DNA sequence: AGGTAAAACGT
DNA sequence: AACGGTATTACCT
């Protein structure tokens, strides 16, 4: 069974990549910060994130927003990373979508206990392209609902190497993270990383 | 008029 | 602890 209607997971499609992916997500981060964003309502957010590519996704007093510029740096976000882009290219690919050209990778950095409650990823312009995910170090169990809040979920552990791509009719599905079990990973210690690829401008 | 925060407490 | 209320509103543009 499929995960859904233009929705797949690739069961450590990204394995092989893993040691230089996180390499460079430690270059980037070395040059826009790993930070806990606060929300509009004024919470902060339990999973420390940053960005690279042309577009970054952030909160703000008013919203949320794509920014071609850190906040925290008032720098671009440092250049999507050949890995990342590569390794990115051939899962959309894999996941029936060859024609996906991100222009943003939102780097999550999920710490015991960390969670990233139900929500639609809509702030992008542009959905005929799809959403590339992919998960490193310590596993989590992954939400993936439908378009409706109260759809029923589908939870499915993700562990390191997992690549999930969603796109077409599941493009705008509510999905989630729990929060996240404390362990041991030999390449991340004891978090869990995500990145996620997205054509967020035009 | 439409977009939209909650990507965030009680049972 | 899985499910669902809340935005049933108050603001922007
Ligand atoms: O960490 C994950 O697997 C999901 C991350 C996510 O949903 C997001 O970046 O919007
Ligand atoms: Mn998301």
């Amino acid at each position: 069974e499929p995960l859904a209607a233009g929705a797949v997971i690739l069961r450590r499609f990204a394995f092989n990549a893993a040691e230089q992916l996180i390499r460079d997500i430690n270059d980037v981060a070395s040059q826009s910060p790993f930070r806990q964003m606060v929300t509009p309502g004024g919470y902060t957010m339990s999973v420390a994130m940053t960005n690279c590519g042309h577009l970054g996704w952030t909160t703000h007093r008013q919203g949320y927003l794509y920014s071609p510029i850190d906040p925290q740096t008032n720098k671009p976000w440092p250049a999507m990373p050949q890995s990342f882009h590569n390794l990115c290219q051939r899962a959309a690919t894999a996941a029936g979508y060859p024609d996906f050209q991100p222009d943003a990778c939102l780097i999550n950095r999920y710490a015991p206990g960390a969670k990233l409650c139900l929500h639609q990823d809509k702030d992008e312009p542009d959905l005929r392209a799809p959403i590339v995910s992919v998960s490193l170090g310590l596993p989590a169990i992954f939400q993936f609902g439908g378009l409706k809040r109260n759809d029923p979920l589908k939870r499915l552990l993700l562990e390191h190497g997992d690549v999930v791509v969603w796109g077409g009719e599941s493009r705008l599905f509510y999905h989630g993270i729990q929060p996240l079990k404390a362990g041991f990973h030999p390449l991340t210690i004891d978090c869990r990383y995500n990145l996620t690829f997205r054509q967020a401008g035009k």
